[PDB]
């Protein structure tokens, strides 16, 4: 009776989520990934005359979800699906990494746009003479693609994060004990035509994703980055890795506890656009320190 | 340059802490950790005309908790200390951890009172038959309400409970994994009580081992008191979470909490015979009261 057999139709399984007790092949496995990130996104993201933009890095994250919002968006007449790769413009690496991105890009029909953070911002790499870097990327990165969005005239932005990544956040949030950044997530329902980020991976873990990412045969490329380490993250995943080892379905409620208190909690910017408040921006703090530099609005 | 003498007066120390990277001697230690249980409690707790019923089980914890007390009571006139040993009756070796309570009590000169989870309606002389959910559960949720029910009686001002650093750490962070907002809310809400006494924690700032070293310093002589119905491994997961981030990271445990602090106050803001309710259904929080033991008026 305790066989292995595929829950949908009994044949030799490939997947068993340790989480549902469910045995996949190869076939299931895919159909239950595409109905969990159809579900995730909604008929308001799913649907006709609409345009999404992505932020694509070259790992098996932004691939697989490109391809996904590609296979559904194939099949929908008049709703686009740009890509877009921001370079940071490192001496190390960063080169390769968008080249896994384009040629996927290419050998799929998506159309890309590659945008560097040496054109928005004038410098390329370090602001050295004092403040953390890993944080100042990311913050850049965000603001760089919510413009490249409105300039493209895109109604989601997606980003590939998967459960592992949001569960490791919002724990990283909680041992950090950060509200005021609890706070600025608080405020993103639908704002002055401010690209609403959408994640279609929000709710596969890792595991499930790389999988998809081998059975697909997406070449992918890692890209490690050679200015930042954040010892702290990688601390984190072991945490809600042993936490989902021992209790299966962890990093979902941990996630789904975030997101119930943020539902229970309760353009401002100068010379270039609005995100908070106008009082000194928080992106422009590490421009005051140098020199501000072009791209801004009327 | 990198010697280890003590941080308030240069002299060989006993305690490193290891969060603050300072060194403590014994006089300075005990000084620095009743300034801390002295800014935890406030002056609202810390003055005269009120009196301050406390928890105790025999433990480190509430030996600590009930010295410290003591010592600030004992020089105000008009403030009375009263303590309060519950037997859950759930057989074992309880007795022998009331027994180092009540040796204190006497030694020290407290007002004890032991109070009973039989006497208080049904007998739970290992009730459950054939902190998360049911037998564990269940004992914590009565015992609060006995010592609520005890402290009303007295006319106490205030409850007092040992929960340390590493209890309360704990505890956020296993409502945290748990994802639980509906016990979160229970949390605050009835913040203006009014037949309910305020539970104060003065332990809720010092770590589990400057509790356990204040306790070897005072010489205290504190019983272990083991559980032996009840065994909840997630605590003692969690427990292991904290540690290891504590151990990684210095101060962790306090900005788990702060954290917890901030959360709980930018957050959102029918029981028949007995009382409690405050924006509650049903029972409240009873777990049951029905069928399997009844028994009301
Ligand atoms: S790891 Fe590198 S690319 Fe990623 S946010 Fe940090 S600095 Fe930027
Ligand atoms: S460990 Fe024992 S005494 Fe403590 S709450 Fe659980 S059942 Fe009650
Ligand atoms: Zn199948
Ligand atoms: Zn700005
Ligand atoms: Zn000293
Ligand atoms: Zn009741």
């Amino acid at each position: 009776m305790i066989t292995m057999k595929c829950r949908k139709c009994g044949k030799p399984s490939i997947y068993h989520q340790k989480h549902s007790g469910n045995n996949y092949c190869k076939e299931c496995f895919i159909k239950e990934t595409k109905r969990k990130v159809r579900k995730t996104l909604g008929r308001d993201v799913l649907k006709n005359n609409i345009k999404v933009a992505m932020g694509l890095s070259g790992g098996k994250d932004s691939l697989v979800m490109a391809y996904l919002l590609n296979e559904y968006y194939k099949q929908i007449p008049n709703s686009n699906l740009i890509a877009i790769m921001v370079n940071e413009g490192i001496e190390g690496y960063r080169t390769d990494g968008i080249d896994a991105a384009v040629k996927f890009c290419e050998e799929y029909g998506i159309e890309y746009k590659i945008v560097h953070f040496k054109d928005y911002l004038g410098t390329n790499l370090d602001e050295i003479v004092t403040m953390n870097p890993c944080s100042f990327c990311g913050v850049i990165r965000r603001k760089i693609l919510n413009r490249v969005s409105i300039e493209e005239k895109c109604d989601f932005l997606a980003i590939g994060h998967n459960l592992d990544d949001v569960a490791q956040a919002v724990m990283m949030n909680y041992i950090e004990g950060d509200v005021k950044k609890l706070a600025f997530l608080g405020k993103s329902l639908k704002h002055p035509k401010f690209v609403k980020r959408i994640k279609p991976l929000e709710k596969i873990p890792e595991d499930e994703v790389l999988l998809l990412a081998e059975m697909l045969e997406l070449k992918y490329h890692k890209s490690p980055c050679p200015y930042s380490c954040l010892s702290f993250r990688s601390e984190v995943s072991d945490i809600t890795d042993n936490l989902e080892k021992n209790h299966p379905g962890s990093k979902y409620s941990i996630v789904r506890g975030y997101e119930r208190l943020l539902e229970h909690i309760e353009g401002e910017c100068k010379i270039c656009g609005g995100l908070s408040a106008t009082e000194v921006c928080k992106v422009c703090s590490y421009g005051k320190n140098l020199g501000i530099l072009e791209k801004s609005k009327f």
